Order: structure tokens, then sequence, then C-alpha cells
């Protein structure tokens, strides 16, 4: 019923340690305590099950957003909170990945625009209360959220090609987050009133 | 004696018009008024040449710059200034390239990360002019500096991937120049003092 629900978190703990390449539908089967003739009834590629745990971790994103929009917190509080949420979206897909993921086939062509979508919309959504609770000017709510987005894309788009699987310390991510705040701060101050 | 020179301006306007793949020896060749035989004397595949034209084009940005610098404007008014100039060489650049240059062979992989490095130590050097002439506080000029390059380079990226070698119209630069004032205005407000 919910066995699928298993068979993706096996998978995610899986890729997150080891990633896509290294790892193994009989390894999966073996976490799950199946068979590969079962886990083939869910999955048929190594793929597929990636884009499941994809999705997945795409979903966190947003119940999480969720919380921080329903916690009641004011336009900017929230606006920061979401670039660090957004970091460590950003954190938990590289750590799936550790490949030319991001640097990109036809779903994933897909997976991508949505969710850049879906967040441009979040974001705007997070300047309106801000226009509405009048600690932002209006405003285009739109070109500004999609510049907010834009802008955090870029950080993380220098970072790589920059860095490579591999060559990756955990001060690269201290990189990652601790600019995409400068970011965050700027456009702020843009829109503050 | 400066043949050479004329060869690279000859390539210089084909691949301006028509790009690198379309672009045939025996076409520069004519141009120059001399014989493939000739044009391998002084170079010897498509590919070299490609290279001094983006080397000339490299060259041209910084003769520009320092017009800029030796013009005595303010701090202010030369780092935007430079960023038009930046804006108009990534112009230049894709107008010559139309492929996958930028989004990247080793050589490439060379011309862009010393370009990039002379160009955050101009930046360094526009932020210290603001420094003592007290238009910017001090101030890391030098972590700025990358940002400011950094942000610019990021609105590039998402521009592109975004779109397409032919995938792309005339309001397609005025967005990558509106962008990077956005991002050049943004950054002085964080240092005007």
């Amino acid at each position: 019923d919910g066995k699928l629900e298993l068979i993706i978190n096996a998978a995610q703990k899986r890729f997150a340690h080891y990633g896509l390449c290294k790892t193994t539908m009989n390894e999966i089967a073996s976490d799950v305590g199946m068979g590969k003739a079962s886990l083939y009834y869910y999955f048929p590629d190594k793929e597929t099950l990636f884009e499941a745990v994809i999705k997945k971790e795409q979903n966190v994103f947003f119940d999480e957003m969720d919380k921080i929009l329903n916690s009641g917190i004011d336009a900017t509080a929230l606006l920061k909170k979401y670039v660090k949420l957004r970091s460590l979206h950003f954190r938990h897909l590289l750590n799936l990945s550790k490949l030319r993921s991001d640097f990109t086939k036809p779903v994933f062509a897909k997976a991508f625009e949505s969710f850049k979508q879906k967040e441009v919309e979040i974001v705007a959504g997070i300047i309106q209360y801000g226009i509405t609770t009048k600690e932002f000017k209006r405003g285009n709510k739109h070109e500004n959220a999609e510049f907010l987005v834009h802008l955090l894309l870029g950080v993380r788009m220098v970072k790589l090609k920059y860095k490579e699987i591999n060559d990756f310390d955990e001060s690269d991510y201290e990189d990652l987050d601790k600019n995409m705040c400068k970011v965050a701060g700027m456009f702020l101050k843009e829109i503050q009133t």
C-alpha cells in the first residue's frame, strides 16, 4: 500500500550516502527486504526511482514552506527563512546527485522549470503579504519575485562549474549559504519601503 | 607583418555575421585575398583563429576600461559604466559563438578564468578608489569585487540554459542588460557609505 514510500525512503538514503551511480537496485531491494523482481513492479529503472526521490525532496521543501508561511512572522522574516530553506534544499539535491544532474536531461528539464515557477509564485505571495502588510512597496510583485529567485539560482550556478562533484568541501556550502543571504539582504532593501 | 591582424579582423566579421560552424577557412582566405595555403601559415585550425578573435575581443574590453578609468568620473559612475561595458562584451561573444561555447572546452576553461580574475581585479580597483575617494565604506574590497563579478555572471548564466542559440530575441539582451543594472544598483547601495 505504502511500500512505495518504503522503497522511496530506502532509495533516498542510499542515494544520500552513496549517490546514483555506485547505488544498485539489488541493494535497494535488500534494504526494503524484497527482490529485484518485486522492486521492478514499482520501478523498472534506477533513474525512475531517482526521480521519485527528487520529487519527494521537492515536496519536503513545500511542506516546510507551508510551516513557515503558517507561522505568522513578518514578510521580511519569511523571505529570509525562505532563502535558508531554498539553500538547504539545494544542499539535499547535490548530496543525492553528485554528477551532471543540474549542469540536465528532458524530464529534469521539466522538474526544474515547474519548481522554479512554483517558487516564483511562493515568493510573489510573500511579496504580496509584504505589500499589504506595508513592509514592501508595490512594486511589481512578480518581477521582483523572479528576480530574487533568479538571483539565488545564479549564486548556485556560479558556485558549480566553479567546483566539481568531488572537489567540493563543507566550506563550499557555507559559501553558497552565506552568499544567498547577501543577495536576500540586498533584495530586501530594494523593497523595504 | 600585421597580416595576422587582417586575418583576425576578417575572421571577426565572419564569425560575427555567420558564426564558427557555418564559416569556412576558404571563405576567410578569400576575404583577406590569400589562399588556404597561406592562411594555414598563421592558423592551422578554425578553432585557433576563433580563439584569436576571442582574445582580440577580450582586449577591446580592457582598452575601453582603460578609457573609462582614465576619464576621471567618480567610483559609482565608473562601476556603472563598467557594468554596461561588461554587458556589451557578453553581447559580442554570444554574437560570435552561437553554440555551447559558454555552456566549454579546456582552453576556454582558462580564457574564462583569467578574464574573470582580471575582472575581479579591475573591480577591486574601482572599489579601492571609492574607498579612498570615500564613496564606499572599507569594506573588503576584494570580497565585494568578486561578489559583483559573480552576481553579473549569474545573470548571464540564468539567462542562458533559459534560452537557446536560435531561440534568442533582441529583447533577450534588453533583459540581460536591464538585470545587470538592477544588480549593479543594489551592490552600490551595499557600499555607498
